């Protein structure tokens, strides 16, 4: 039917440098913010839970993948959607994240979502250009999504529905004129 897919299980790789918040992001997928985390439920570097996509229950696997040092080149990029994470409070974070995209995903068919982590902290701009938003406009990616794991409030679930939807229907992801 329209809006349905044979896929029951979707794979997202959460790809980013050490310290950008990948492990906390996986915990937030399971409904746990900073401190409220709980390690002994799922394997390290993995988080699985159900996500609704157009009324249908899907399983989304988040798979944590580092990019520090040699990992920036020694990357198995295969996944249904790549979540490219950079530290929104770190001036130097985005450039490394953008380089990973260019070398592994830029001219592929895998949907990519840039995520600006630690949105609760004071923002950290880079000295050179371009901005993360300008980079995504040029390479025709979605606008980078800010995310935060802190606060006493429950973590938002919107970005995980977005990742699951991109994974389920990879041909309807885009940047678009007119809107
Ligand atoms: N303020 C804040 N700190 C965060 C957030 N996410 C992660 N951190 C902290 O940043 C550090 C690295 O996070 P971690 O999840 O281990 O990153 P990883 O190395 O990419 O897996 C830890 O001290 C976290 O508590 C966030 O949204 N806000
Ligand atoms: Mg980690």
């Amino acid at each position: 039917m329209k809006g349905q897919t044979q896929r029951s299980v979707l794979l997202c790789k959460v790809v980013g440098a050490c310290g950008v918040g990948k492990s906390a992001f996986l915990q937030a997928f399971l409904g746990r913010g900073l401190g409220h985390q709980d390690t002994r439920e799922q394997p390290p570097g993995y988080a699985i839970d159900t996500v609704q996509v157009n009324g249908q229950e899907k399983y989304l696997i988040l798979c944590e993948v580092g990019t520090d040092g040699l990992l920036a080149t020694s990357l198995d990029a295969t996944c249904d959607v790549a979540c490219l994470m950079f530290d929104g409070s770190d001036p130097k974070s985005f450039a490394h994240c953008a380089s990973v995209y260019k070398h592994h995903y830029m001219d592929g068919q895998t949907p990519c979502l840039f995520v600006s982590s630690k949105a609760d902290l004071p923002e950290g701009v880079a000295v050179s250009g371009p901005s993360p938003a300008e980079f995504c406009r040029k390479h025709r990616l979605p606008a980078p999504v800010p995310f935060s794991c802190a606060g006493p409030a429950e973590p938002s679930t919107t970005i995980f529905t977005q990742l699951a939807t991109m994974a389920a229907f990879p041909h309807l992801v885009h940047a678009l004129h007119p809107s």
